[PDB]
């Protein structure tokens, strides 16, 4: 037996949502559609201009690591959050979710991190990240017992912004495959992997990372171009098993020459894109670590996706499981 | 000119939001519908037990408030919170939605604080709230110009839970009724009723409170009465103007001999009916001090009312003053 399905590992934050108009993002120099890093200043000025909002916990493999719980998988999480009041709303919900989460805070300042995150009408989020305690995330924080007994750990691009949380994810990367694990990571962000380019596809040429889940942007991004068929045949050459999502277009999943197309499910309306990515990795994993099919493994991530995005809120409110049984996946 | 349509005066929450089974109340001894006080320890103990949860600012006056400034009338409020995460997160929602709030914190401990709010399927909401920094709200904080230039000041029963509030709201009496202006009260919650039933009747008979907000229970259960009509007729005797609200059933407004009845809005479908009864008495109070017809302001507080009840969270995300336009009540 392994203790664990899937271990995640990201930035712990705590999401602060509003719903704004388009304009709001051009007067504020946000990015549309992504995460846009900030100190602690202009997280500041941001919340002054922000109008009423709500929060939730957040972090996009938190985020996963939710999801794969809420399916039914045995789910682990790293992340570092401080001693405050924002760290134990993080704290009480992963853990409530039924999510293996021992990180220990390091005191309370840097304060937990926080994410501002806009949702204008077509249902985009704009994220603005204050990272706080995030940046304390080392070495120190890999519990090697929970890493030697996960059949998949999982990270995010997003950690290469704080300093030493590489470290500890290279520490992952030799823990897992010393035990037979299989590791991945998503690509995050499109200027996350604007920032990083080089040191991912050394990831996955080296082997560190196994499976590889990225959007469109984030493809065309990794190799700079705007040719679709052209990131599609690279990544499946990088990695082992790239998942790739195309919004409202599904997704595809690449292994060697095998390519296995998913249709999105049908939507209500898009309320509210935050999380998306996210759960379909949730759903992705979960079939994976359950010995499913790769195309049944897709189907399952686009099932997950379908249903975050029809809420406010990174975290599907309703049994994943139930809608999975409904839908005949199972 | 006024500087202010309405004060209100409550305790100052942050909600903790979940929704739970129709058993996890009776495993919990949690009365249903109810509010429910709680020390520091139960506090930790049913968060221990709560779900993955959203939070959200609330405070019933606190709600009040922010519906009538998202009308178009112009609000202030006084409530205590502490210099502490959540706090920080109820100044921030209320001074956005441009509700003036300036009461200062006076510590870290108690903390801010704040009700778990327990959602059932039926759409009943069933709160448990630690008081917190609530308990130092007192005469300190009454802001006395602020008083004398708001045309209506409105409190809740709820404040006579902690010991010094109720000096504050005397002191309020005096302020507003030598600038000419009126006093307003809800009952809050039947029990909540059952425990002050002696002095709230005092407030109402010596004219400290001009306008009473009940619902159906709070009125049954100030008189003790399964009568509603004696409930009623009791009511009008003891106070110059009474809105009682009847759920699905609307409301009625009750001046003297006056009685005016208003149709509730009919409800797709029940999601929270937490922040009913507060914005029930937005609307009301906006529609009074525009200059309207008692049915009017009825009408206006069950427009608002049956917004929120369809949205997870007690203040409506929306605009209250379009959906008014769109209803003709302007
Ligand atoms: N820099 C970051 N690292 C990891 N997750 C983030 C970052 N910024 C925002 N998020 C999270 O991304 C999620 C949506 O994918 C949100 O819930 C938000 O908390
Ligand atoms: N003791 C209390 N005093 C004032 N408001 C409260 C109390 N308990 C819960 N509430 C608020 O009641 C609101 C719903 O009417 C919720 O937003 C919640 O914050
Ligand atoms: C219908 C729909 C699904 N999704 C799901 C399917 C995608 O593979 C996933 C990631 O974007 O989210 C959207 O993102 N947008 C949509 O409009
Ligand atoms: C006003 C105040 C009260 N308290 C304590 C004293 C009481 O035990 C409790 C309720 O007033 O809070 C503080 O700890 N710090 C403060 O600043
Ligand atoms: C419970 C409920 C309340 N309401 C509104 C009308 C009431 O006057 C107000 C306070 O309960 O909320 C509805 O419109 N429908 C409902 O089902
Ligand atoms: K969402
Ligand atoms: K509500």
């Amino acid at each position: 037996m392994t203790r664990f399905d899937v271990l995640t590992v990201g930035n712990a934050i705590v999401d602060i949502i509003s719903r704004c108009n388009d304009q709001f993002l051009i007067d504020n120099q946000i990015t549309k559609a992504a995460m846009n890093l900030i100190d602690a200043e202009r997280a500041e000025l941001l919340y002054s201009r922000m109008g009423p909002a709500l929060e939730a916990s957040g972090g996009s493999a938190g985020n996963t690591a939710a999801g794969v719980a809420n399916l039914g998988g045995k789910a682990a999480y790293f992340g570092n959050v401080a001693a405050d009041q924002l760290g134990d709303i993080f704290t009480h919900d992963i853990r409530a979710q039924g999510v293996h989460y021992q990180t220990k805070p390091k005191g309370a300042f840097p304060p937990t991190a926080r994410s501002m995150i806009f949702v204008t009408e077509d249902g985009e989020r704009s994220m603005n990240t204050y990272l706080g305690a995030c940046v304390e995330l080392g070495p120190e924080d890999v519990e090697a017992d929970v890493v030697a007994d996960a059949k998949v750990t999982y990270f995010e691009g997003y950690l290469w912004d704080p300093p030493r949380a590489k470290e500890a994810i290279l520490d992952c990367a030799r823990i897992a495959h010393q035990h037979g694990r299989e590791m991945s990571m998503t690509l995050s962000d499109s200027f996350c992997v604007d920032r990083y380019r080089g040191e991912f596809l050394d990831l996955m040429r080296s082997g560190k990372v196994d499976i590889v889940f990225a959007n469109r942007q984030e493809a065309l991004s990794l190799y700079q171009t705007d040719d679709f068929e052209e990131a599609l045949n690279r990544i499946a050459a990088d990695c082992k098993i790239a998942a790739v999502t195309m919004s409202e277009n599904g997704a595809v999943i690449l292994k060697g020459r095998e390519r296995y197309y998913v249709n999105a499910i049908r939507i209500r309306e898009v309320v509210d894109t935050t999380g998306a990515g996210d759960l379909f990795a949730s759903g992705f994993l979960y079939g994976y670590t359950q010995g499913r099919s790769l195309e049944d493994c897709g189907k399952l991530g686009c099932l997950a996706a379908g249903i975050v995005i029809q809420q406010i809120g990174p975290r599907p409110m309703t049994s994943l499981s139930e809608a999975a049984k409904q839908a005949g996946l199972i």
